[PDB]
């Protein structure tokens, strides 16, 4: 059966079988007046499989997402946002697991637009391994590049070498996911219970091959030592962002940092690592939290007194 | 400024500020005729002094907690079950956040008993690092005899020796917990956005210091390939818990692994490695989204029927 919904005021409410007739989604409490159309959703879904018609050799266009209300004349009405997918399953059978998810990266296409415009938070995420290989280093111009979403250009390589060899030998291989907001206010976030990083951990954690998911330098703390702040020199700047973004639970000024360990995922299916495919999921998911707690903030505030540095529309 | 519940059956609401005049929680939906008095309660909030006799240089009463509902002669009426700590601040000296924790301990001890009458079902937790210091066995058996809930009784030494210098440099350090659910029925959780491990996840990060939550091999799945090797006479059995008990976010039936890491913190009141204390309350938070789930899960299905299982009074 099914949990189908989540959010207390940007929610998402969703159904649909991957070989039922369709999938759908009910989305609420995006404000009125943001630009909004099919197309800006269905490039990130389409984001999945990083193809054009492309990428899977004889692939059809895709199924593609319809807007069922929600939006006049281009523009949101502020009313609840319904979604559609008819599934053109052509006329065993089997099943693809991207339609298993395109409800929630759709959704999350919205709150990451909203996000952009109001705030310029920027929502992304990069494979930083795949089993035995690393990533050592960041180039956001780079991930769009290579079918890893890999930061770094010269690990490429050693990744689409992994990958080739696996494919040879009838195996899969784990991954692991780093997805940053930048951008983001302080303050979101809501402890006891709701703090910003629970929020972000149970909804990083329904993503399938997921089995962990740490904030800041992670699991890296467990080793650690507390030689952060008493004594400083005259250069010096204690911003490595260690916390990852969140204290308290709540949102500190800084990006957000959120890794994620995909697990491996049991005619030549070239399986071997499912997990880089979760990257604009992961991002999906990110944003559908931010969203939900931008509103609980400001559900909070009587109204705002900033603060707003010289402004940065 | 909180968001104050968890659990949509078994649902926990909480207020109190620790200069508050007292804490409070109300619970709702444990089941009428489980066997419930203060002391059970206490048994578990006093739990976060692995010795009470074994204190600095003075100890106060302390705290006691007061059941107000939802009980008669000895037992859970079904009804909503509301629980009091009056804070004798004492109208300085020695303060304690040890409030901020006390609902939800008193509140899992609730889960706990319920699961352990009816399902037998067992929860604990151990220690498995502190700084550069790593346990290696597990001894159920050691957990309550050092004050670290070490199962290691050959780490408890080191553990000392190295807890003993950072307090004298002034040094903290962080944690690493494992968290253990032993006999969980199979069927529990709720997919796409409640799953078990994901609403494990969300619970266990509402502790203070947490910047990581794992399920079965974690982390260390980024780094795994994938087969069930082999066919042959001597492979590796399934139940080995790479899950750590959770597959496709519904408990296996396996035993349920979890672990945290709590990053270091900030007279003789100096923390070292508060991240030990927080065992009893990873406890109570993991019986808690048990509790919840389990509700959940009668609540889903109309007949239980076969497998035979084990529940067992």
């Amino acid at each position: 059966m099914a949990g189908n919904s989540i959010g207390q005021l940007f929610r998402v409410t969703t159904c649909g079988e991957s070989h039922g007739v369709g999938l759908m989604a009910i989305v609420d409490g995006v404000p009125p007046g943001l630009a909004l159309t099919e197309e800006d959703l269905q490039k990130d879904l389409d984001r999945r499989k990083p193809g054009t018609s492309k990428f899977a050799t004889q692939r059809k266009e895709p199924d593609q997402v319809e807007i069922i209300s929600g939006v006049f004349e281009g523009k949101t009405t502020g009313t609840p946002i319904g979604l559609l997918i008819r599934n053109t399953d052509q006329k065993g059978g089997g099943r693809s697991s991207a339609r298993e998810t395109a409800m929630r990266v759709a959704a999350g296409a919205i709150a990451k637009k909203y996000l952009a415009e109001k705030f310029g938070v920027l929502i992304r995420g990069h494979v930083t391994q795949i089993g035995n290989e690393v990533a050592e280093k960041l180039d956001w111009n780079e991930v769009p590049n290579n079918p890893f979403f890999c930061g770094d250009v010269d690990a490429v390589p050693r990744f689409e070498a992994l990958v080739t060899s696996l494919r040879e030998q009838g195996t899969s291989c784990g991954a692991k996911l780093e997805i940053l907001a930048e951008k983001v206010p302080v303050g979101w976030g809501e402890p006891v219970f709701d703090r910003l990083d629970a929020d972000i951990a149970h909804a990083m954690m329904s993503i399938n091959a997921v089995k962990g998911v740490e904030i800041g330098d992670g699991f890296a703390v467990a080793g650690q030592f507390g030689h952060e702040t008493r004594d400083e020199l005259t250069s010096h700047g204690f911003l490595a962002n260690h916390a990852g973004g969140i204290l308290g639970g709540i949102s500190s000024g800084q990006t957000i940092r959120v890794a994620i360990a995909l697990k491996p995922t049991a005619k030549g299916r070239h399986d071997p690592c499912v997990g880089v495919r979760a990257t604009p999921i992961a991002e999906a998911m990110l944003a559908i939290v931010l969203m939900d707690h931008f509103l609980r903030h400001r559900a909070q505030n009587a109204d705002v007194v900033p603060p707003f540095a010289p402004i940065e529309p």
